[PDB]
């Protein structure tokens, strides 16, 4: 509809995968090369189903802080035949609060599917399904099951990946630079 859902439509478009696991259908980012991020609670293992492919998992960490806490991201390399479109340049270098971001997801169940979401809130802490998490975003929008790991963009940044709700508030994990440096 304007310029947050055109950059929205533009990573969707190249820079996502549907990804299976044993614990479900998610969007799946892909960042460059073969390295995609996925929720940690997706439980990624050694094959995991990419667009409905069986696919070899070359590599596998549940990102952690400095204190030992959960951040809730797992970055993946992917035995593929083929790289992502390099969109590291899109990430933030620093935590922070953003306007009018847009939540992207793309599966089975919800295909081509855009939210705008508004305001995003540097929440921090957050008890998700009973696991003390940090860096969350929050975004006051009454997000469902089917939407973990779906896209969270600001016009020209790629600022984390959904990964839960209170039926009231969505949830994201940041996206930082330095996770892919
Ligand atoms: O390939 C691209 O840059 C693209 C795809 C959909 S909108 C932009």
């Amino acid at each position: 509809m304007g310029p947050g859902f055109d950059f929205a439509q533009a990573i969707m478009k190249k820079n996502t995968v549907i990804a299976r696991t044993e614990k479900g259908e998610f969007t799946m980012l892909g960042v460059y090369d073969r390295v995609a991020v996925i929720p940690t609670h997706a439980s990624v293992g050694e094959i995991i189903y990419i667009n409905d492919v069986e696919t070899r998992v070359l590599d596998a960490c549940a990102l952690r802080d400095l204190t030992d806490t959960n951040l809730e991201i797992t970055i993946v390399k992917l035995d593929r035949n083929q790289k992502f479109r390099d969109i590291r340049h899109f990430l933030p270098r620093c935590e922070d609060d953003y306007n009018d971001a847009v939540l992207s997801v793309h599966t089975s169940k919800f295909p081509n599917m855009y939210i705008p979401v508004g305001q995003v809130t540097n929440y921090g802490f957050l008890n998700l399904g009973g696991t003390p998490t940090h860096r969350i975003l929050m975004y006051n929008f009454p997000t469902r099951a089917g939407q973990c790991g779906g896209v969270v963009t600001t016009t020209g940044k790629v600022i984390g990946i959904h990964v839960g709700g209170n039926g009231a508030q969505g949830f994201a994990a940041m996206l930082l630079h330095s996770y892919f440096t």
